[PDB]
This record gives structure tokens, sequence and C-alpha cells, in this order.
């Protein structure tokens, strides 16, 4: 049926009971419940995994924080949620047992990098901006590079479920701010810009050329 794991992550960060657990944007799985281990800084998280969906984890599975934007409330439209990855060459998880929540998809060291070029480095920052799909933290913007001339590229560190996704016909948007308002006490993922994957079919390649999207 169902599958039980553990995370032990040094802080629980805005994990909840409730939380979900994604597999390149689909939900799978929910955090269950915690409790502080009295043994290291963090704590133990229990995550339960649906039964469709239990062949995904792997015993070589890594999970790490993303964020998501679903739609004081306007600090509330961004909640945390964990992601994974499905290793191939990995035996199926067996039950009960234990991964270590890492900080980021780039401090799971699991990520896989993307070549864009940018019409303009204006509101982009490296480390910061994300690549969103559908409300869900999918990658990030891991370097930025103002070529002498004009001519800007960047490379983009991406979750490794979410390379299907990155074909041909593929387009990465650049999407101004969701949130344009006098409070800067608010995440970046609502009052900074962000990019926007939109799924297309085709070869699959690693090179994209973003253009602003509405």
């Amino acid at each position: 049926g169902d599958l039980m794991i553990h995370l032990q992550a040094p802080d629980l960060g805005s994990l909840n009971s409730g939380s979900l657990v994604y597999f390149r944007k689909i939900p799978v799985g929910k955090v269950y419940d915690y409790a502080i281990n009295p043994n290291k800084q963090g704590v133990v998280i229990d995550v339960l995994i649906e039964r469709r969906f239990t062949d995904l984890v792997k015993k070589g599975s890594r999970f790490w924080n993303v964020s998501g934007v679903d739609a004081e409330s306007l600090a509330a439209l961004v909640n945390g949620a964990i992601a994974f990855d499905s290793p191939e060459e990995s035996k199926p998880a067996e039950a009960e047992d234990t991964f270590g929540l890492y900080e980021d998809l780039a401090h799971s060291q699991r990520g896989v990098i993307i070549k864009l070029e940018l019409p303009s480095g204006a509101g982009l920052t490296a480390d910061s901006t994300p690549l969103m799909y559908q409300g869900l933290e999918v990658g990030q913007l891991t370097k930025l590079d103002l070529n002498p001339g004009g001519k800007v590229t960047g490379e983009m560190t991406v979750d490794p479920s979410v390379v299907t996704l990155l074909r041909e016909n593929t387009r990465i948007e650049l999407r101004n701010p969701k949130l344009s308002l006098s409070d800067a006490n608010l995440s970046a993922l609502l009052t900074g810009k962000t990019f926007e994957l939109v799924p297309g079919d085709g070869e699959p390649r690693k090179e994209f050329v973003v253009v602003p999207g509405e």
C-alpha cells in the first residue's frame, strides 16, 4: 500500500503536516507527521507516499525543499513542499527507509544544467530567480553572464524529472512578477521576475532562447 519514509532535515522551515511531496509537478505524497530528534540539530519528518507512486521512490532517491505558489494571505501564497528524483539504476525504496532532506535542488547535486541566452539581465539574479512550472519551483538560475556588448547568457539548474519536458518546441518564458506591491518583506517568488516552463513536443534539447511571455 502507501509507503512511509523518514526525512532528516536540519530545520523544519515552512513544512508542516499536510505539505505535499512532488515528482515533476505531480503531487505523489504528503508530510504525515514530524518530531524533534533529541540527537541532532534538526527533525525527523514522516513522509507518506501514495500507493500508486510508491515505485518512483528509490533507495538512491534524494529529497530537497521546493517552494510553490498555488493562487497574512499575501505571505501565505508561498508554501513549502518537497521534491525528489527517481534514479533509474536504483532498487525501489524499501518501507520505512531514511533519507536526508537537502536544502534545495542545488544542495542535492542532482539537478541538470540547461544553457540559456537572455534578452536582458534586468531583474534576474543568480541562485534566486527560479524556473516555475504551474506554480511549482522546478529549477533555478544558477549563473548569469553579462558579456561585453549586450549579448547576455546564463545557465540554469533544473529538476532531473523535468528534463523530459525540455524539447525543441519547449519554450522558457520570462514572466513579470506576479505581485507588484509596496511590501518588500515578501518572497521574491512574488516580487521578482521568474521563468516559466511551457512544455512542448519534439526532439530533446538542453539549450534555449528566452522570450518574454504574457
